Parts: C-alpha cells; structure tokens; sequence
C-alpha cells in the first residue's frame, strides 16, 4: 500500500509552530513524499519559490536516510491557473520542450518522478481541446520516461497525476481509461467536496452520501468505472477542514443556511478553511459525527467546521482496503498536526493513523 504526502513549500512561512521546513518531515512516515508546487515558464518546469533549490536538496536528501523512500515533484496547483498548461500543450513543439525540461529537472534536484496537478483540464477557462491533450501530454511524458531510462539505465522515472472527484470536472478534462494506462499512479482528490461557496453548510470530505455523487465512496466508484486500475487509485485524505459562518448560531446541522466562509485560522490566515492542528484547538466548541456521512464537524457560536479525524481516517482506511486500493495520499503534510504541538496527540496525528492502519 502508499501512503502519498504532499508538502507545500509555502508553509516555510507560517508563524510560529506552525511554520514547516524540509526538517520537519518524519522521512519514514510516508512511501511517496510529493513537493506542491512547481511551476512553468516559457514551457520550462521552474521554481515557485526563491528558495527552492535549497529545499529540493533537503528534500529529496531525506532519501540518503531512507532509500525505499520516493519522492516528486507537483507542477501546478489551484493558484496556478491553467493558462500555461493550455499554450504548453497547444503545439508538439512545446510540449517536447515542456517534457525535456522536466527530465532534466527531475534528475537534476534529485526528484523520482512528476505529478500532475493541472487543474484543470476543460475548466477554470480552460477549452474543451484540453481534455484530449492533457492525454497526450500524459503520453509524451510516459514515452518520453520510459526513452530516458532505457537510454539512461536509470530507473525510470514515475509520473502520477493529482486528479478531482467531481463528476462535472472528470467529464469535462480526463479520458480515464488513456491516461490510467500510462499514469503510475492517480491522485484521487477525495475531498472539497463541500465549502463555503455553496450557501448551506457540508463536509469537506463525507465518504457516504447522506448532491449524491459529492462523497468519497461515489468519487472512487467514478474512477474505478471509468477505466483506473484499482491499484494505481490512492484515495487522498484532507488534514484540514471546510469552515463556515451561519446563518444562525440556532442552526448548526448539516445542510443549515451559510453566510459564507469561516473565520480564518490563526496560523493558516485562509477564510473557508482550517488546519487539523487549528481544529482540535477550538475552545468551548461542540463536536458531532455525521452518522451517514462517517464523518464529523465542529461550531462554536456561527462558526461551523467540517473536518476529519483519527476516527474517519480509520474508517476511509477501511473501506479502501476493502474496495482494493493502491492505498492512500494526504493534503498535507503541514495541516496536520506535525510538531504534536495542538492536539495532544503526538506528532502527525492523522497521517501516523494513515499508515499505522494501512500497516
């Protein structure tokens, strides 16, 4: 089974204990550690951050320590937009100076393999011709790996994609069954499935229904009908929360009326969205299970959060093994709570549950 972890690179910046650098990571937590993000100019993979260089070092050095460890790195992300993955595979020509910068960029840092995280294909203004290429580009990256390792004699390196569990986004941008066959394995984003742009309260990330296709189990029976090999499907896991300001404190039921977002946390300053770390520090707060759902949430006043804890990670642990999946990823490394600082509970809580339970 894999436990894929992705660490961001802008988390360095957070204050205090919440800060996380290369050296915070347990290098033999995870199977698979991916660094979100990388990004694009003049069709050349690049850094997103003045330091990355250095982080990259530290990052895939963590192997020297751990050689069955594998590491990748992401290119993209929701910030990222999806302009330059459009111009970049508009032409054969840039997509093969794309693919070139890659390799080299991967061997040069030390990095084992790509992920994908375009997102996405076929929306957030990208056109319907994207959907296509995304799948060739997932081809000329997968002929292009496997040219460099037969040439190379290296190991070949691995090309996984981050990919959404909306029916509506998965329609619009990927040919399931194409890309599976040359993608190692497939992220499965098994969550925002619920937030603050939806005028009711829900969580981010139920694995039963309680509209019916927004859950984990519907996500992944998607994914596993469309064509995914059950063991190249790694069910991702949020260590963070959805939050939500009420209508009324009277209110705090699944489905009650929304204002909008949450609060922002203290240490993630992100209205809509909570740390795990940032959750299980709510004074005074009131938590419930969604019975249905296999999930809980927590408010306070108008405040409303829906998250996950050891328990639903244990349940959503379950139920992968028994759907036969390739095992399980996490966002991220740096939400939950790392430095046993905020819940008492040790240090990474939710992703030492992933991998105890997955063990």
């Amino acid at each position: 089974a894999k436990l894929v972890c992705y660490f961001t690179n802008w988390a360095q910046y957070r204050q205090g204990e919440a800060r996380f650098l290369p050296k915070d990571l347990d290098p033999s937590l995870c199977t698979h550690l991916i660094y979100a993000f990388a990004g694009m100019t003049n069709h050349q993979l690049s850094t997103t951050e003045w330091n990355d260089e250095t982080l990259y070092q530290e990052f895939n050095g963590l192997k020297k320590m751990n050689p069955k460890l594998k590491t990748l790195l992401a290119i993209g992300g929701w910030n990222f937009g999806t302009q330059k993955f459009t111009d970049m595979v508009a032409t054969a020509n840039n997509r093969q100076t794309f693919v070139n910068s890659a390799i080299r960029f991967l061997r040069k840092y030390s990095f084992d393999g790509l992920d994908l995280d375009w997102e996405y294909p076929g929306s957030q203004g990208s056109p319907a011709v994207d959907k296509e290429r995304f799948t060739t580009l997932v081809q000329d990256l997968a002929n292009a790996f496997q040219q460099e390792a037969q040439t190379s004699g290296k190991e070949r390196l691995l090309l996984s994609a981050a990919v959404p569990a909306g029916q509506t986004y998965v329609d619009a941008g990927y040919e399931v069954d194409k890309i599976a066959q040359n993608l190692d394995f497939v992220n499965l984003m098994a969550y925002d499935f619920h937030g603050s742009w939806e005028k009711v309260t829900g969580h981010n990330s139920p694995l039963y229904k309680r509209a019916a296709s927004l859950n984990v189990d519907a996500a992944v029976q998607q994914w596993l009908q469309k064509g995914t090999p059950a063991s190249k499907l790694i069910l991702g896991m949020p260590t963070y929360g959805r939050s939500f300001t009420l209508a009324s404190s009277s209110d705090t039921r699944v489905g009650a009326p929304a204002t909008g977002s949450g609060t922002p946390g203290p240490f993630t300053k992100e209205g809509g969205m909570l740390a795990y770390y940032e959750v299980c520090s709510w004074k005074g707060a009131t938590k419930q299970r969604i019975q249905d759902q296999k999930v809980p949430y927590i408010f306070r006043d108008n405040q409303w959060v829906g998250f996950d804890d050891v328990e639903s990670f244990k349940t959503k642990v379950s139920y992968l093994k028994q759907k036969g999946l390739g095992g399980a990823m996490v966002w991220a490394l740096d939400l939950d709570d790392f430095a046993g600082f905020s819940c008492n509970q040790g240090r990474y809580p939710l992703i030492q549950t992933l991998r105890q339970e997955l063990s």
